[PDB]
């Protein structure tokens, strides 16, 4: 399938134990995709002061369309020193590894895989 229905745990930035996916744009996009597939990916909602508490490169999920079965269609865009790799809509949040942190909510997305 080109798209996969996922329910992503929404984590508070100060709870997150592993604050990024790795060290290159290519690695973080790779790792993000692997964690999304394995159900080990959390979502942090971006507000004032959130991104400086996470590790670059960042992986965003961005709205790709204006929502089958409640699932917002999204795609992955990476960022490193203010340059983005990808072009998409509005940010739903930043992806991070999930290692058992307690979520505050779940974000239903349809991920272009």
């Amino acid at each position: 399938k080109t798209h996969v229905q996922l329910s992503l745990p929404v984590l508070q930035v100060r709870d997150v134990l592993v604050r990024g996916f790795g060290d290159s744009v290519e690695e973080v996009l790779s790792e993000a995709r692997q964690h999304l597939k394995d159900g080990t990916c959390g979502l942090v909602e971006v507000e004032k002061g959130v991104l400086p508490q996470l590790e670059q490169p960042y992986v965003f999920i961005k709205r790709s369309d204006a929502a089958p079965h409640g699932h917002v269609m999204v795609e992955l865009v990476a960022e490193l020193e203010g340059i983005q790799y990808g072009r998409s809509g509005e940010t739903l949040g930043v992806l991070v590894p999930h290692v058992g942190e307690i979520p505050v909510a779940y974000r239903k997305v349809l991920l272009r895989k």
